[PDB]
């Protein structure tokens, strides 16, 4: 069964836009979306559509690209740490769901090296 999907607006929380934002939209995460590996990482995992009904029993701060992008896009994060938190968090839960070599933490591996050298550098303020 699939808990909601996280909150992509929050009217309470305070927003901000800065330039390492816009970067981490604009440049990060439109180039990782294009990867030929980002398709399982576009959208919250479906555990009844893909048959893992023990996602969300094991995997308790669920996180994707698609939520990422959604926050972005309403500037919803304070600032690029918050962000870089989030697809972290991706990653992080591919890695715990799974287990060493199995198809999709191979392609979460290699998102998350694209990733860091992406972020590498980031603009200033
Ligand atoms: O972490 C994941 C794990 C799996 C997965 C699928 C079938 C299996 O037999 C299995 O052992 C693991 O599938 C995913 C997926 O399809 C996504 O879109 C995003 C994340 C995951």
């Amino acid at each position: 069964m699939n808990p909601p999907p996280p909150e992509t607006s929050n009217p309470n929380k305070p927003k901000r836009q800065t330039n390492q934002l816009q970067y981490l939209l604009r440049v990060v995460l439109k180039t990782l979306w294009k990867h030929q590996f980002a398709w399982p990482f576009q959208q919250p995992v479906d555990a009844v559509k893909l048959n893992l009904p023990d996602y969300y029993k094991i995997i308790k701060t669920p996180m994707d690209m698609g939520t990422i992008k959604k926050r972005l896009e309403n500037n919803y994060y304070w600032n690029a740490q918050e962000c870089i938190q989030d697809f972290n968090t991706m990653f992080t839960n591919c890695y715990i769901y799974n287990k060493p070599g199995d198809d999709i933490v191979l392609m979460a591996e290699a998102l998350e090296k694209l990733f860091l050298q992406k972020i590498n550098e980031l603009p200033t303020e």
